[PDB]
Protein backbone atom coordinates (compact mmCIF):
# COMPACT_ATOMS: atom_id res chain seq x y z
CA UNK A 1 0.00 0.00 0.00
CA UNK A 2 1.51 3.05 -1.14
CA UNK A 3 0.44 6.72 -0.20
CA UNK A 4 2.71 9.66 -2.51
CA UNK A 5 2.95 13.07 -0.87
CA UNK A 6 1.53 15.26 -3.40
CA UNK A 7 1.66 18.99 -2.53
CA UNK A 8 -1.62 21.08 -2.79
CA UNK A 9 -1.64 22.49 -6.11
CA UNK A 10 0.30 25.32 -6.95
CA UNK A 11 1.53 26.01 -3.04
CA UNK A 12 4.87 26.80 -1.40
CA UNK A 13 6.70 27.75 1.59
CA UNK A 14 4.83 30.87 2.22
CA UNK A 15 1.26 29.73 1.71
CA UNK A 16 1.75 27.17 4.67
CA UNK A 17 3.97 29.50 6.65
CA UNK A 18 0.59 31.72 6.39
CA UNK A 19 -1.37 28.42 7.89
CA UNK A 20 1.42 28.07 10.58
CA UNK A 21 0.04 31.81 11.47
CA UNK A 22 -3.32 31.75 11.44
CA UNK A 23 -2.75 28.82 13.95
CA UNK A 24 -0.34 30.01 16.08
CA UNK A 25 -2.12 33.23 16.25
CA UNK A 26 -5.78 31.80 17.58
CA UNK A 27 -3.21 29.84 19.83
CA UNK A 28 -2.09 33.48 21.39
CA UNK A 29 -5.97 34.49 21.13
CA UNK A 30 -8.09 31.60 22.67
CA UNK A 31 -5.64 31.57 26.23
CA UNK A 32 -8.06 30.26 28.64
CA UNK A 33 -8.93 26.93 27.17
CA UNK A 34 -8.42 24.03 29.63
CA UNK A 35 -8.15 26.42 33.35
CA UNK A 36 -5.76 28.46 30.97
CA UNK A 37 -3.67 26.04 29.74
CA UNK A 38 -4.58 26.93 26.04
CA UNK A 39 -5.14 24.63 23.35
CA UNK A 40 -1.03 23.83 22.17
CA UNK A 41 -1.15 20.55 24.15
CA UNK A 42 -4.27 19.19 22.60
CA UNK A 43 -3.05 20.04 19.24
CA UNK A 44 0.31 17.92 19.84
CA UNK A 45 -2.24 15.25 20.89
CA UNK A 46 -3.84 15.19 18.14
CA UNK A 47 -0.83 15.35 15.59
CA UNK A 48 0.43 12.09 17.64
CA UNK A 49 -3.42 10.38 17.88
CA UNK A 50 -4.09 10.90 13.78
CA UNK A 51 -0.31 9.46 13.14
CA UNK A 52 -0.05 6.94 15.74
CA UNK A 53 -2.57 4.61 14.18
CA UNK A 54 -0.11 3.42 11.71
CA UNK A 55 0.74 -0.16 11.03
CA UNK A 56 4.50 -0.64 9.40
CA UNK A 57 3.38 -4.29 8.41
CA UNK A 58 0.55 -3.03 5.64
CA UNK A 59 0.83 0.59 5.78
CA UNK A 60 -2.26 1.51 7.15
CA UNK A 61 -3.69 4.34 9.17
CA UNK A 62 -0.96 7.03 9.75
CA UNK A 63 -1.22 10.47 9.30
CA UNK A 64 -1.57 10.87 5.19
CA UNK A 65 -5.26 10.31 4.78
CA UNK A 66 -6.92 12.70 7.38
CA UNK A 67 -8.95 10.24 8.37
CA UNK A 68 -9.91 11.79 12.00
CA UNK A 69 -12.18 13.72 10.23
CA UNK A 70 -14.43 10.27 9.89
CA UNK A 71 -17.04 9.35 13.05
CA UNK A 72 -15.22 6.14 13.46
CA UNK A 73 -11.83 7.15 14.63
CA UNK A 74 -13.50 10.82 15.64
CA UNK A 75 -15.42 8.44 18.23
CA UNK A 76 -12.05 6.33 19.13
CA UNK A 77 -12.76 6.21 23.05
CA UNK A 78 -8.48 6.63 22.82
CA UNK A 79 -9.13 9.99 21.28
CA UNK A 80 -11.45 11.14 23.75
CA UNK A 81 -11.10 14.72 24.33
CA UNK A 82 -9.46 15.32 20.85
CA UNK A 83 -12.54 17.29 19.58
CA UNK A 84 -11.66 20.47 21.33
CA UNK A 85 -8.33 20.66 18.92
CA UNK A 86 -10.90 19.72 16.05
CA UNK A 87 -13.15 22.44 17.11
CA UNK A 88 -9.70 24.76 16.82
CA UNK A 89 -8.62 24.07 13.40
CA UNK A 90 -11.88 24.40 12.11
CA UNK A 91 -11.44 27.98 11.30
CA UNK A 92 -8.11 27.62 10.17
CA UNK A 93 -9.45 25.25 7.36
CA UNK A 94 -12.35 27.54 6.44
CA UNK A 95 -9.84 30.11 5.69
CA UNK A 96 -7.66 27.99 4.12
CA UNK A 97 -9.72 25.31 2.43
CA UNK A 98 -7.14 23.93 0.45
CA UNK A 99 -4.77 22.56 3.10
CA UNK A 100 -5.52 18.49 3.36
CA UNK A 101 -6.81 17.56 6.41
CA UNK A 102 -3.77 15.23 6.94
CA UNK A 103 -1.50 18.37 6.74
CA UNK A 104 -3.67 20.47 8.72
CA UNK A 105 -3.90 18.20 11.87
CA UNK A 106 0.40 17.42 11.61
CA UNK A 107 0.80 21.30 11.14
CA UNK A 108 -1.35 21.90 14.09
CA UNK A 109 1.14 19.61 15.89
CA UNK A 110 4.25 21.33 14.53
CA UNK A 111 2.70 25.04 15.33
CA UNK A 112 1.90 23.96 18.94
CA UNK A 113 5.36 22.74 19.70
CA UNK A 114 7.24 25.35 18.32
CA UNK A 115 4.63 28.50 19.53
CA UNK A 116 4.97 26.52 23.22
CA UNK A 117 8.55 27.34 22.48
CA UNK A 118 9.94 23.68 21.47
CA UNK A 119 12.22 22.37 18.83
CA UNK A 120 11.47 23.78 15.24
CA UNK A 121 10.23 20.41 13.66
CA UNK A 122 11.07 19.99 9.86
CA UNK A 123 7.10 19.57 8.40
CA UNK A 124 6.53 18.29 4.88
CA UNK A 125 3.40 18.94 3.03
CA UNK A 126 1.30 17.01 0.63
CA UNK A 127 -1.03 14.28 2.74
CA UNK A 128 -4.17 13.54 0.95
CA UNK A 129 -7.60 12.70 2.09
CA UNK A 130 -8.75 9.51 1.44
CA UNK A 131 -12.03 7.59 1.99
CA UNK A 132 -14.40 6.54 4.77
CA UNK A 133 -13.36 3.21 3.95
CA UNK A 134 -9.93 3.69 4.74
CA UNK A 135 -10.48 4.41 8.45
CA UNK A 136 -8.40 2.39 10.70
CA UNK A 137 -10.55 0.27 13.59
CA UNK A 138 -10.12 1.94 16.64
CA UNK A 139 -7.74 -0.15 19.62
CA UNK A 140 -4.53 0.99 17.25
CA UNK A 141 -3.38 3.75 20.04
CA UNK A 142 -1.55 2.39 23.49
CA UNK A 143 -2.82 1.72 26.35
CA UNK A 144 -1.52 3.62 29.79
CA UNK A 145 -1.96 0.97 32.40
CA UNK A 146 0.78 -1.14 31.04
CA UNK A 147 4.95 -1.23 31.60
CA UNK A 148 7.88 -0.81 29.80
CA UNK A 149 7.84 -3.91 27.66
CA UNK A 150 4.23 -3.38 26.43
CA UNK A 151 5.67 -0.08 25.49
CA UNK A 152 9.01 -1.26 23.72
CA UNK A 153 6.62 -3.68 21.78
CA UNK A 154 3.71 -1.11 21.09
CA UNK A 155 6.08 1.30 19.37
CA UNK A 156 7.60 -1.04 17.16
CA UNK A 157 4.87 -1.02 15.22
CA UNK A 158 5.59 2.61 14.70
CA UNK A 159 8.97 1.63 13.91
CA UNK A 160 10.47 3.20 16.96
CA UNK A 161 13.40 2.22 18.46
CA UNK A 162 14.07 3.16 22.45
CA UNK A 163 15.87 6.77 22.11
CA UNK A 164 12.58 7.21 19.56
CA UNK A 165 10.30 6.67 22.58
CA UNK A 166 11.92 8.44 25.12
CA UNK A 167 12.37 10.76 23.12
CA UNK A 168 8.64 11.48 22.33
CA UNK A 169 6.79 10.43 25.63
CA UNK A 170 8.84 14.26 26.38
CA UNK A 171 5.08 15.73 25.45
CA UNK A 172 4.01 14.44 28.64
CA UNK A 173 5.40 17.47 30.23
CA UNK A 174 2.84 19.31 28.26
CA UNK A 175 -1.11 19.48 29.38
CA UNK A 176 -2.88 17.23 31.60
CA UNK A 177 -4.91 14.13 32.14
CA UNK A 178 -8.40 14.67 32.49
CA UNK A 179 -10.14 12.29 34.45
CA UNK A 180 -13.04 12.00 31.84
CA UNK A 181 -11.13 11.37 28.89
CA UNK A 182 -8.68 8.68 30.05
CA UNK A 183 -9.71 7.39 33.33
CA UNK A 184 -5.86 9.42 34.99
CA UNK A 185 -5.65 12.84 36.76
CA UNK A 186 -3.45 15.70 38.31
CA UNK A 187 -0.02 16.31 37.49
CA UNK A 188 -0.57 20.57 37.23
CA UNK A 189 -0.31 21.67 33.97
CA UNK A 190 1.82 23.21 31.64
CA UNK A 191 2.17 25.16 28.31
CA UNK A 192 6.13 25.56 28.02
CA UNK A 193 7.95 22.53 25.95
CA UNK A 194 10.75 21.69 28.27
CA UNK A 195 12.74 18.68 29.11
CA UNK A 196 10.74 18.75 32.71
CA UNK A 197 9.28 15.23 32.17
CA UNK A 198 12.29 13.63 32.61
CA UNK A 199 13.57 16.03 35.62
CA UNK A 200 10.51 15.56 37.50
CA UNK A 201 11.00 11.26 36.69
CA UNK A 202 14.23 11.04 38.07
CA UNK A 203 13.87 14.24 41.59
CA UNK A 204 10.08 13.74 42.68
CA UNK A 205 9.32 11.08 45.18
CA UNK A 206 6.70 9.16 43.45
CA UNK A 207 3.71 7.14 45.15
CA UNK A 208 1.53 4.40 43.70
CA UNK A 209 -1.87 5.67 44.12
CA UNK A 210 -5.37 5.16 42.88
CA UNK A 211 -7.25 7.49 41.60
CA UNK A 212 -10.82 8.38 41.55
CA UNK A 213 -11.73 6.28 38.52
CA UNK A 214 -10.03 3.64 40.43
CA UNK A 215 -6.71 3.62 37.88
CA UNK A 216 -3.19 3.17 39.44
CA UNK A 217 -1.15 6.05 38.94
CA UNK A 218 2.04 7.71 40.39
CA UNK A 219 1.81 10.66 42.35
CA UNK A 220 4.32 13.21 43.91
CA UNK A 221 3.91 15.87 47.03
CA UNK A 222 4.45 18.25 44.74
CA UNK A 223 1.35 17.58 43.28
CA UNK A 224 2.62 16.00 39.63
CA UNK A 225 2.06 12.44 38.54
CA UNK A 226 3.31 9.83 36.11
CA UNK A 227 0.99 7.26 34.44
CA UNK A 228 2.04 3.77 34.56
CA UNK A 229 3.64 3.83 30.99
CA UNK A 230 5.82 6.62 31.95
CA UNK A 231 6.89 5.57 34.65
CA UNK A 232 8.06 2.34 32.88
CA UNK A 233 10.98 4.62 31.18
CA UNK A 234 12.76 4.52 35.00
CA UNK A 235 12.15 0.69 35.68
CA UNK A 236 13.26 -0.37 32.49
CA UNK A 237 17.59 0.13 32.56
CA UNK A 238 17.59 0.57 29.12
CA UNK A 239 15.00 3.90 29.29
CA UNK A 240 16.42 4.94 32.21
CA UNK A 241 19.82 5.28 30.57
CA UNK A 242 18.13 7.82 28.22
CA UNK A 243 15.73 9.58 30.55
CA UNK A 244 19.03 10.72 32.90
CA UNK A 245 20.49 11.59 29.23
CA UNK A 246 17.77 14.08 28.34
CA UNK A 247 17.29 15.10 32.07
CA UNK A 248 20.82 16.13 31.87
CA UNK A 249 20.50 17.93 27.97
CA UNK A 250 18.13 20.29 26.92
CA UNK A 251 19.15 20.59 23.77
CA UNK A 252 20.03 17.06 22.87
CA UNK A 253 16.29 16.06 24.11
CA UNK A 254 15.08 19.27 21.55
CA UNK A 255 17.11 17.51 18.96
CA UNK A 256 16.28 14.09 19.25
CA UNK A 257 12.75 14.99 19.84
CA UNK A 258 12.45 16.63 16.49
CA UNK A 259 13.44 13.58 14.81
CA UNK A 260 11.19 11.54 16.00
CA UNK A 261 8.03 14.22 15.74
CA UNK A 262 8.97 14.43 12.89
CA UNK A 263 9.35 11.21 12.01
CA UNK A 264 6.30 10.16 13.59
CA UNK A 265 4.30 12.69 11.65
CA UNK A 266 5.64 11.26 7.84
CA UNK A 267 5.41 7.55 8.77
CA UNK A 268 3.49 5.99 5.68
CA UNK A 269 4.22 8.73 3.07
CA UNK A 270 6.61 8.33 -0.19
CA UNK A 271 7.77 11.43 -0.98
CA UNK A 272 9.14 11.80 -4.62
CA UNK A 273 12.79 12.41 -5.10
CA UNK A 274 11.62 15.94 -6.74
CA UNK A 275 9.66 16.88 -3.74
CA UNK A 276 10.47 19.73 -1.98
CA UNK A 277 12.80 19.90 0.71
CA UNK A 278 11.18 20.00 4.40
CA UNK A 279 9.85 23.47 5.60
CA UNK A 280 11.37 24.90 8.68
CA UNK A 281 8.25 27.48 9.66
CA UNK A 282 9.69 31.21 11.66
CA UNK A 283 7.72 31.25 14.82
CA UNK A 284 5.24 34.74 15.17
CA UNK A 285 8.23 35.64 17.65
CA UNK A 286 10.89 35.45 14.66
CA UNK A 287 8.48 37.24 12.73
CA UNK A 288 7.50 40.07 15.46
CA UNK A 289 3.80 38.66 15.04
C1 LIG B 1 2.77 4.87 25.63
C2 LIG B 1 2.47 5.99 24.96
C3 LIG B 1 1.44 7.01 25.42
C4 LIG B 1 0.42 6.85 26.27
C5 LIG B 1 -0.08 5.60 26.99
C6 LIG B 1 -0.21 8.14 26.45
C7 LIG B 1 -1.31 8.37 27.23
C8 LIG B 1 -1.82 9.63 27.51
C9 LIG B 1 -2.97 9.93 28.34
C10 LIG B 1 -3.79 8.84 29.06
C11 LIG B 1 -3.17 11.26 28.32
C12 LIG B 1 -4.27 12.09 29.02
C13 LIG B 1 -5.36 12.45 27.99
C14 LIG B 1 -6.47 13.20 28.71
O1 LIG B 1 -6.96 12.74 29.79
O2 LIG B 1 -6.87 14.28 28.21
C15 LIG B 1 -2.14 11.84 27.51
C16 LIG B 1 -2.00 13.20 27.28
C17 LIG B 1 -1.08 13.78 26.42
N1 LIG B 1 -0.25 13.07 25.56
FE1 LIG B 1 0.12 11.07 25.64
N2 LIG B 1 0.45 9.08 25.66
C18 LIG B 1 1.49 8.41 25.03
C19 LIG B 1 2.37 8.97 24.14
C20 LIG B 1 2.33 10.30 23.75
C21 LIG B 1 3.13 10.83 22.66
C22 LIG B 1 4.10 9.97 21.84
C23 LIG B 1 2.84 12.15 22.55
C24 LIG B 1 3.39 13.18 21.57
C25 LIG B 1 4.63 13.20 21.10
C26 LIG B 1 1.86 12.47 23.55
C27 LIG B 1 1.34 13.72 23.81
C28 LIG B 1 0.45 14.02 24.81
C29 LIG B 1 0.02 15.35 25.23
C30 LIG B 1 0.58 16.63 24.61
C31 LIG B 1 -0.93 15.21 26.16
C32 LIG B 1 -1.69 16.30 26.93
C33 LIG B 1 -3.00 16.60 26.18
C34 LIG B 1 -3.86 17.66 26.84
O3 LIG B 1 -3.39 18.36 27.77
O4 LIG B 1 -5.05 17.81 26.44
N3 LIG B 1 1.55 11.32 24.24
N4 LIG B 1 -1.34 10.83 27.02
C1 LIG C 1 1.63 17.67 33.13
C2 LIG C 1 1.29 16.34 32.50
N1 LIG C 1 0.93 16.26 31.17
C3 LIG C 1 0.67 14.96 30.90
C4 LIG C 1 0.32 14.34 29.72
C5 LIG C 1 0.14 12.97 29.73
C6 LIG C 1 0.35 12.25 30.89
C7 LIG C 1 0.70 12.89 32.05
N2 LIG C 1 0.88 14.25 32.05
C8 LIG C 1 1.25 15.07 33.07
N3 LIG C 1 1.49 14.71 34.31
Amino acid sequence: LVHVASVEKGRSYEDFQKVYNAIALKLREDDEYDNYIGYGPVLVRLAWHISGTWDKHDNTGGSYGGTYRFKKEFNDPSNAGLQNGFKFLEPIHKEFPWISSGDLFSLGGVTAVQEMQGPKIPWRCGRVDTPEDTTPDNGRLPDADKDAGYVRTFFQRLNMNDREVVALMGAHALGKTHLKNSGYEGGGANNVFTNEFYLNLLNEDWKLEKNDANNEQWDSKSGYMMLPTDYSLIQDPKYLSIVKEYANDQDKFFKDFSKAFEKLLENGITFPKDAPSPFIFKTLEEQGL
